[PDB]
C-alpha cells in the first residue's frame, strides 16, 4: 500500500516542498527552478500550486506527473 512520498498537485508549492525537501531538485528541473531559493519559493510558493505553477511554466501535467513517479512518488490531486 502506498503510505509515503505522496504529492498533492492541488497545494502550494511551498507546503509540498516543507514536506518533501528532497522533491525540489526534481521541481526544479521541471519549471520550478526560481522556487530553489527559500524567499522565492516562501513569496511565489505559497500562492501557487503544481497544477497552477505548471500552467504558467508551460510544462505540461503529464511531463510533471510521470517525473515524480518515476522517482518514487504517488500524485493526487489531479482534475
Amino acid at each position: 500500500v502506498v503510505m509515503d512520498n505522496i504529492i498533492d498537485v492541488s497545494i502550494p508549492v511551498a507546503e509540498v516542498v516543507d514536506k518533501h525537501p528532497e522533491v525540489l531538485e526534481i521541481l526544479v528541473e521541471l519549471g520550478f527552478k526560481p522556487l530553489a531559493n527559500p524567499l522565492m519559493r516562501n513569496t511565489v510558493g505559497r500562492k501557487v500550486s503544481l497544477k497552477q505553477g505548471s500552467k504558467l511554466a508551460g510544462t505540461p501535467m503529464d511531463k510533471i506527473v510521470r517525473t515524480l513517479e518515476a522517482n518514487g512518488y504517488e500524485v493526487i490531486g489531479l482534475d
